[PDB]
């Protein structure tokens, strides 16, 4: 019975910090998932280390809502964004980092195309997808 | 039984981040109320949305203390501060927007005057208030 | 049996929180410990004052993981940072704040020494320690 009163501060503290952290842009909120940036332009592996270290993974959008808040944040930092998604198995089909098979896509007309060997994914500016090699230096976006 | 345990570590991981949020100068504990500024310079109207989309409120200070933070933070950023408050219904009796009438007030000597067709309130630098017009651009600070 | 989805909701939302903290730099965590600092250099009784107006402590290393911690905040400051150590009573014998006797340490070779009248312990920027005065500038950290 003590516990409501307990719970309820909790909640309230959770919902302060998650407020401050939102009016002062230093992430993003889509239903259950917190997108966030350090800023940095890093590769496609540097990225996975960096928000696996922060308790993260590197963002994916799976609905057209989380694909817009990224692209926000692309747009924001005017640079482009690897996703957690690749190929690199068998080229056509891309797959999330867990292994399974990408649902929701956006990607901008033609894509993917170009190779061969282009096992990422880059998320431009307007929020649509290209296909690209995953050596390049980009915006290094989390999901949590 | 390990309840205890785990609402230790949830109180203990919170305190964390409120004290490096803290630490840090991105918000303000006073009493259950958290203070923050996203130190943009907008009207009334825009405020409002931002502290909404936050998860929380345009500040409104109740106490002498929660008035002196909210003057502190307009005194950091030298700007004058849109507080949760107008009159736009009968001119005098101001109203926080839940509609209760205000009690705590620190108006500056001679406020509220002037007019009139003034139904929202400025903090000044000192802490004290001003009627005023609701489409200046005032420092955004929110309570949450 | 709706706490588990309760507690769950909130242990989500702490490791959000705490994931956007340390994605950006604002805070390390290691074990059961957060640090951080809010770049100013103070005075001993300052830094002290600072770190428990934000509900946490000076920071004091018990394990190399944790003094490397500090010493890596040390050098991105470029800065030597006080601890949460003293020797004002009998000098030699350093003890933690609360009175428990230093177990952990990590003295630059010769240290403690040149007196005499140092109370204080300071963390070089490769994380080794020498014993001064209080009252020099460093860089605050605390551990909450
Ligand atoms: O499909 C695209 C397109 O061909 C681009 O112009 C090229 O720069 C990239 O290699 C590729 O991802
Ligand atoms: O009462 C004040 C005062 O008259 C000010 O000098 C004026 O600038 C404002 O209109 C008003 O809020
Ligand atoms: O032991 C050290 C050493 O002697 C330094 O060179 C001196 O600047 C300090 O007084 C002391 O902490
Ligand atoms: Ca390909
Ligand atoms: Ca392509
Ligand atoms: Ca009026
Ligand atoms: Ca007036
Ligand atoms: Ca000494
Ligand atoms: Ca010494």
């Amino acid at each position: 019975e003590e516990l409501q009163t307990e719970l309820y501060e909790i909640k309230h503290q959770i919902l302060q910090t998650m407020g401050v952290l939102s009016l002062q842009g230093s992430m993003l909120s889509v239903g259950d998932k917190v997108f966030s940036t350090n800023g940095q332009s890093v590769n496609f592996d540097t990225i996975k280390e960096m928000c696996t270290r922060a308790g993260g993974n590197i963002a994916v959008p799976r609905t057209p809502e989380e694909n817009e808040a990224i692209a926000s944040i692309a747009k924001k930092y005017n640079n482009y964004v690897y996703l957690g998604m690749i190929d690199d198995q068998t080229e056509g089909d891309f797959h999330y980092l867990d292994g399974a098979s990408v649902s929701y896509t956006n990607w901008y007309p033609g894509e993917p195309r170009g190779q061969g060997k282009e096992d990422c994914v880059e998320m431009y500016t307007d929020g649509t997808w290209n296909d690209r090699g995953c050596l390049q230096y980009r915006l290094a976006v989390c999901e949590f």
